[PDB]
This record gives structure tokens, C-alpha cells and sequence, in this order.
């Protein structure tokens, strides 16, 4: 097993098309998350809707159709091949920012302004597992539309956006949803990789694996040889070890954050390096 | 360390010049055509060239601070992480788009209602990214620190077309050097993505390395042990070799296309695999 030899600020978020700005631990360190993107086992098994490339993250493709009140999209995979409602929660790469309006910028797969902004609510017609969503738009999109999540806003007036939530993929879900990630306790806290992103009335989107970690694991198909992988976070200029982290086989990273601090207090240009396989209860030196 | 290429099928690789997925390979209609792309450029030893960034989510992005001039508005460019851009030995900030001789339309948000601004950028006199600024017009009112992504392109003037095979005039701008087809019947392999090119001959953008190849080389920091690396393009299900390719130290890929054909006739679900180091003069079996 190796992990990407790339500084953290050159790594992409796995839940929005953005670069990682910093690490942090959650304010409540017992908080459970269930992100559907950025999910991959160390052996290279993709989970949820997680795609391989950073340029598949939080994108939507589909064909415009007429609904009772206006338009909708009959979803396809991002490469234009048919989506089928099967085991995945949604087409691969489908956004997983829950409980908010989405604003998705698409183009028809030209003359004049080729872009349409699809304004999508997560209400009853939001059925991505089934393969359809509805939208309103100030433009007039038709046919095969491909696009990217541009920004998010509250579902109802005066409310707030919580990007730590995931969507409900619909009533047909019974489905390979990626499972919740539980803090393993004993002082350990899940490490979240944060990105600037336009969240209106939120300002940063968390994910649990940088996207290049996901493609690294998929590519490598490495055997898991211990209960956790001990990583060092290294200053790439001085080559000094800045802190210890554990990478778990189910595909998330923890640290023991110093009280009143944590990995948010580390420089954001360090490189993760695999050090050794360790047992499940290997005790980390606190960080930050 | 031993050179490898990503164990990822073609259709899961990102374009290195626009934020998009690769959907096919091809050769240029003039097989003697020389290109000088500034993104997607990296040596096999992991040396980035031109404006090439590491992550697919840095590709064709722009960041800067809005300022007002005597006659309009401009962007004082920074690197994508907000740190200062200095004119030194690069054409522009890392990741800056390299689609030449056309208008750009760049969707940005304020790193801080509708949060988006579309910056409409002409490649005329005030387009001076090497020196650290460009001018724009916008129907919105962007201020302060704006970060965004190239959304679409259109012709510079009314009668014109967009040729995405061209690069900008950035100004001595320290360009990555031209790539020549290297002889022996070989043609440069171009990796194509759908993208909203308005008034292009097609709505596709070529690049010379998939973005994940770039990050792979940067990570691996592998020694070059021969004049060219022979690759096989392999079907991942049957494991059959679908064609020979050469990967050159300067960071590009060639094949010998069959007359009237080429890699555009190959399936798009194959995986490149390193075979061996070969002589510069190694004669490839024709493909497609
Ligand atoms: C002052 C007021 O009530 N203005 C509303 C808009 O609501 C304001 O801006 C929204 C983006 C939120 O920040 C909201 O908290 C704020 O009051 C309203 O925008 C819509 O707001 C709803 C939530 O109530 C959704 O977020 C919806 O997606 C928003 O519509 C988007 O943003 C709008 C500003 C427009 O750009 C739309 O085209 C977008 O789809 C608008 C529209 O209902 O009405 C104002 O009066
Ligand atoms: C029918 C007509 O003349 N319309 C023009 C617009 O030009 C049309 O749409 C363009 C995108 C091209 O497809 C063109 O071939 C087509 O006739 C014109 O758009 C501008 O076109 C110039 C080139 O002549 C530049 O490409 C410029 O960037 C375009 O402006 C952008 O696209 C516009 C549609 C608007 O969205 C602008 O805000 C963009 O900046 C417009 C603007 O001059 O005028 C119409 O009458």
C-alpha cells in the first residue's frame, strides 16, 4: 500500500469540484457521517456513488423531459450510457450534498450561450435512485444535458445549508448506500478535508478522502495487511514529520486531535506517507 | 523506482486542458501538425511544464482579485490557492486555461443570493496573464477574491471560429516547448473531451496527456531508463493487447495509425500498461 505522494493543497475534494484547503475534526467528535462520494476501501472497492476521477465529482447528465409543472431530467451515466436503477444510490458521480437546493450548470452535448442553470429541489420528485429529478431554469435546456454542481442554497427561506448531510435518494431505496462512518473512539476523531465552495446561507464542504486517494486505491488494488495503516504527514520542504494519522481499511482517516486544536492547525501543504501497518488500537501521538 | 502508467481505463481519465472526461483518442488530420499546449505537460520523471497543475480540479481554473481601471474591470491574478502569483518561469498561474485565440467565459464565486459571476474575457491587448492580470466584462457585479472555472468559449470576432488546438499569447513567457511528431511513421495521440466550444468545428478539446497520467508521473518521481517507454493498450476483461504505443520522456504518446484510421477506432475502455523501455527507433505495429 502507498498513498498519493502529493501535497494536501494539490488534492481534490471528493464531494465538490474544488481543491482541499485544510483539514479539520468535527466540532462534535462523535458526529457520524454517511457521505456517498469519496468512499472507497483501501483494497480499491468504490462505495456509494463514488467515481474514479476528480472530473466526475458532483456532476449530472440526463435527457430533458416534460413534467406536469415544467421540466425534468431522465438521468444517464456521465459518459452518456444508460443509467439503470440497480445497486448504486444514483448515477456515478451524482452529487451528495443533502437537504438543500442545487444549482447545476449544464451544456447540451453550439451558438449563443450554451449554458443552462438547472435549479433542483430535494423534494418528492427528487428520485435519483429511480433515475429522474425535476428542475426549474431561467434558460431553455433541451435534449442531452451534461453539467456540474455550481452552488447550493437553502431548501426553504431563511433556513441554512448543512453540507455534512446527504440526500434521500428516494423511496425505491431498500441498495449499496455507503455505510455510516463511526468515530472509532478512544480519543480518535475522523479527519475531514475541507474545500471553499459557494454555499449560500451555510462556507466549506467536508469530505473523508481526497479524490486522488480514491483513484490511488482503485488503481493499486493493494492487499490490506493490517487493521489500520499508519501514515505520517510530512513537510515536503524540510522533510519533517508533522503528525501521525490512521487510515482504516473501510476508507477513512483519523487522528488524535490536541484539545482546543487538531489537524486544522497543521500546514496545508504536507504530504501523507505510508509508514507501517498497525493494529486497530494503535495509539496515535496527538496532533495540532 | 520503476515507471508505470495508471491502471485506469481510458474512459475514467480526465482531460488535462478542460474539466471534462476523456471519451476517445484520435490522431490529427494533418499528422505533421505541431502543438504547444501548456497544460497536460509533464516529463516522465515528474517535472511539470508550462502551466500544468497536478489535480484535475485545478485544470482551466482562474483566481484573482477584482480591480477597477480607468476604463473597466480587471482581475489581478493569484495562484488557485490565493497565494501570490509572480512572473518568473511560467506562462501564467498554475492551471490557467490554455485555449488560445478565443473569448473565455469563466464562472466564478467570491471566496467569502446568487453567488456566481460570469467573467467574459477577450484575448486582446489587456490579456496579460504572464504579467499577472487580465481584463473582463460581466453582466454580474463580481468584487474581491474571485475563484472559478472556464465554463465555455466562443470566437474572438463575429466571423470567426474557435480552434482549441491553439494556445494563448500570454505576454518572454517561458512556454513548454512544441511537441513534434517524432518520426518513424508515428502520430501524436490526442485525448478528446466533449466541451462547450461555441463555433468550433466540433465541441471537443484535445490534450496530450490524461490528467491522471500527469499526477502519476509527479508522484512516482521515476527515473527514465530508455529513450521511449513501450505501452500496450489492454482490454481489462480479456487481457488482450489491443495496440502498441510509445510514451516519450518529454511527456507525450504516439502510435502508428493504419491508413485512414488510428486509435479513434479502438474501444474506449482499455487500460494502458507499461511493457518495456525501448529504443527511440523502435518501429510500432500499426493500430486502428
Ligand atoms: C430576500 C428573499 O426572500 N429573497 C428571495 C430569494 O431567497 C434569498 O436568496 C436565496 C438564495 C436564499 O439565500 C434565501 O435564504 C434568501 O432569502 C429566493 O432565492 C431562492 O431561495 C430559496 C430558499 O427560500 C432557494 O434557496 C432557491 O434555490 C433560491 O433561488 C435561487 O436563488 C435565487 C436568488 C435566484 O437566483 C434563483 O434563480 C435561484 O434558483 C428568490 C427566488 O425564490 O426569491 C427572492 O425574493
Ligand atoms: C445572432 C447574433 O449576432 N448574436 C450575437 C452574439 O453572437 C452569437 O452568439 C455567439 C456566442 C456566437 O455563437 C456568434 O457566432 C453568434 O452570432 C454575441 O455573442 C458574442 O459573440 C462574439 C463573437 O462575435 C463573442 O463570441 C462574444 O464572446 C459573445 O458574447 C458572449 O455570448 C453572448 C451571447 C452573450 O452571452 C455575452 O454575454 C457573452 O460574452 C452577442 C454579444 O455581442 O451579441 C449577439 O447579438
Amino acid at each position: 500500500l502507498t498513498v498519493p505522494n502529493i501535497p494536501l493543497n494539490n488534492l481534490a475534494n471528493s464531494r465538490v469540484p474544488a481543491m482541499i484547503n485544510k483539514m479539520t475534526v468535527s466540532t462534535d467528535q462523535n458526529q457520524v457521517v454517511q457521505f456517498q462520494n469519496g468512499r472507497c476501501t483501501l483494497e480499491g472497492q468504490l462505495l456509494g456513488t463514488t467515481p474514479v476521477s476528480a472530473s466526475q465529482v458532483a456532476r449530472i447528465r440526463g435527457k430533458v423531459f416534460s413534467t406536469a409543472s415544467g421540466k425534468g431530467l431522465n438521468l444517464t451515466e456521465l459518459d452518456g450510457t444508460p443509467y439503470h436503477a440497480f445497486e448504486s444510490p444514483a448515477p456515478l458521480g451524482f452529487p451528495d450534498i443533502g437537504a438543500c437546493d442545487w444549482h447545476v450548470s449544464t451544456f447540451k452535448v453550439l451558438s449563443g450561450d450554451p449554458m443552462s442553470r438547472l435549479d433542483v429541489k430535494q423534494n418528492a420528485p427528487f428520485a435519483p435512485h429511480l433515475g429522474s429529478i425535476e428542475f426549474t431554469s431561467d434558460q431553455d435546456p433541451t435534449g442531452d444535458q451534461l453539467g456540474t454542481l455550481a452552488w447550493v442554497s437553502p431548501s426553504t427561506s431563511g433556513a441554512r445549508v448543512d453540507p455534512w448531510k446527504i440526500p434521500s435518494y428516494g423511496s425505491t431505496v431498500t441498495t449499496h448506500l455507503a455505510p455510516p462512518i463511526f468515530p472509532p473512539g478512544f480519543g480518535e476523531a475522523i479527519v475531514y478535508f475541507m474545500s471553499d465552495f459557494p454555499i449560500v446561507s451555510g462556507a466549506q464542504v467536508p469530505c473523508t478522502l481526497p479524490q486522488e486517494f480514491v483513484s490511488h486505491f482503485v488503481e493499486q488494488q493493494a492487499p490490506v495487511r493490517g487493521e489500520a495503516a499508519l501514515l505520517h504527514y510530512v513537510d515536503p520542504d524540510t522533510h519533517r514529520n508533522l503528525g501521525e494519522f490512521k487510515l482504516y481499511p473501510d476508507g477513512f482517516i483519523t487522528c488524535v486531535p490536541n484539545t482546543g486544536g487538531g489537524p486544522q492547525n497543521l500546514p496545508t501543504n504536507g504530504v501523507f506517507v505510508f509508514s507501517s501497518w498497525v493494529s486497530r488500537y494503535y495509539q496515535l501521538k496527538p496532533v495540532g
